């Protein structure tokens, strides 16, 4: 269990001090796991890498070895709170029933796309395995688009929102944090809103694990931040890792947390 609490001003130089960052980095375990954990047969069919496979204790389970099997772990919030999250891959052609099918088994309020990663949602309608996806509307802003989306199965109707970000960037640098900060604050409001015990917020792009990551370690850091007047960048990023292997995959991935917590911590300052 590693920790370094920083307050503003270390919280200010430690985002531009890229020497620090990747010697404080690289010492953080992937805590990847061992591909003969999962030896059944045709389930590499289901997995866009084969060395990026879900950490077994937080294994996100359908109710068949590999009609129950999806690439995706439960993944904590702030405070350690159990399921707060889904780390999941972006759907491939192979599993994007297996994907519907896990939005409804957990009853999924929030997806957060993260994209500059698949094609899974419905022009109008579609039906996976029994439920029924209807994008009722679409609202463009500048920095993502959120599909309004009616899920029925049966007799039962759910809302999902489905938030598309466009603007994740090739070079992570400062001036590309504020729409990342904007999103991370609309999708922790629409999800206050769903009230209380909220179930698991998807979050997804490629691997689910690199923008995934820092998706969700912003999200944790910015609770920190408001509640306790500090961030630990590096315990978050340890947690996630428990949870599930590689959560933010490059240095530049973890400058670009960074970054984004420096400019909150200024805006909270005013
Ligand atoms: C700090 C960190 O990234 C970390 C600490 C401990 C760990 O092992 C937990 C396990 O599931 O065995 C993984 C990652
Ligand atoms: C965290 C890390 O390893 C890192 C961050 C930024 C950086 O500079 C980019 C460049 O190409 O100069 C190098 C390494």
């Amino acid at each position: 269990s590693m920790s370094r609490v920083l307050q503003a001003e270390e919280l200010h130089e430690k985002a531009l001090d890229p020497f620090l960052l990747q010697a404080e980095f690289f010492e953080i375990p992937m805590n990847f796991v061992d591909p003969k954990e999962y030896d059944i047969p045709g389930l590499v069919r289901k997995n866009r890498y084969k060395t990026i496979l879900p950490n077994p204790h937080s294994r996100v389970c359908l109710t068949d070895p590999l009609s129950s099997y999806i690439n995706a772990n439960y993944i904590r919030g702030y405070g350690g709170e159990e399921k707060v999250y889904i780390a999941t891959q972006g759907p491939i052609v192979s599993t994007v029933a297996d994907f519907w099918r896990m939005v409804w088994q957990e009853h999924t309020p929030i997806i957060v796309m993260i994209t500059n990663c698949t094609e899974y949602w419905p022009e109008e309608q579609v039906a996976y395995d029994g439920v029924e996806i209807t994008v009722q509307k679409v609202i463009h802003t500048e920095d993502y688009r959120l599909r309004l989306i009616s899920l029925k199965s049966g007799t039962e109707e759910r809302g999902l929102k489905h938030y598309w970000f466009t603007s994740w960037p090739d070079q992570k640098t400062p001036d590309r944090a504020p729409p990342l900060l904007h999103l991370v604050r609309e999708v922790e409001e629409a999800a206050q809103q769903e009230g209380p015990h909220c179930a698991p917020i998807i979050v997804h792009c490629s691997a689910g694990i690199g923008r995934t990551g820092c998706f969700i370690a912003t999200s944790i850091c910015c609770q920190q931040l408001r509640q306790e007047g500090v961030v630990d960048i590096l315990k978050t990023t340890c947690q996630l890792r428990q949870d599930r292997g590689g959560m933010i995959q490059t240095c530049e991935q973890y400058q670009f947390v960074h970054h984004v917590m420096s400019l909150y911590e200024k805006q909270l300052s005013h």
